[PDB]
């Protein structure tokens, strides 16, 4: 689709057979979702924001749909304000911006 | 143009009469500028993001040149790490995201 930007551009996400809402975010360098469970182990990250850093949790090689596109890749866990999904997946899915 | 997402969407801007870098940021409703100065009046307001929240100076009807694109509107101005073009311009230069 080409999705403009009068409104957020929000998607359905599907991961751990879940739908969930999710913001497409040109300037997230990664994918951030609020609190779950997700299997394997993860490891330390720190991501920093507008307000400041915040400690996440990060998951490799996670299956994730992303308004019906298949990705496959890293989800970070943490208090984010809303599920964010960064260039690490718009690119997966083939994403691009366009003026 | 088309812009990839493999690296972070920065581009050129002018505002102030000061050229800058910006990240084209489809997750931002607004758009943040580090601190400087900009003509008229303004009032305070708090923005929220990863991290938490900053404290900005709200500036309205303030043009921008985006990537050689003009565009009036809102621009926010605080400590934000990164300036960001949010929504509220992305719009009137017409950007879209595509996939
Ligand atoms: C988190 C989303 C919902 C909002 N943010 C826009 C983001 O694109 C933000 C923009 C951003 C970019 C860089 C530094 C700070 C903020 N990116 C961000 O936090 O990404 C984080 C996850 O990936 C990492 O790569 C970028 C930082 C990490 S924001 O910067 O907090 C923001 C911008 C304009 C706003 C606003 C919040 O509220 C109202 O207007
Ligand atoms: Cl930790
Ligand atoms: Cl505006
Ligand atoms: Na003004």
């Amino acid at each position: 689709p080409q999705i403009t930007l009068w409104k957020r551009p929000l998607v359905t996400i599907k991961i751990g057979g879940q739908l969930k809402e999710a913001l497409l975010d040109t300037g997230a360098d990664d994918t951030v979702i609020e609190e779950m469970s997700l299997p394997g182990r993860w490891k330390p990250k720190m991501i920093g924001g507008i307000g400041g850093f915040i400690k996440v949790r990060q998951y490799d090689q996670i299956i994730i749909e992303i308004a019906g596109h298949k990705a496959i890749g890293t989800v970070l866990v943490g208090p984010t304000p809303v599920n964010i999904i960064g260039r690490n997946l718009l690119t997966q899915i083939g994403a691009t911006l366009n003026f």
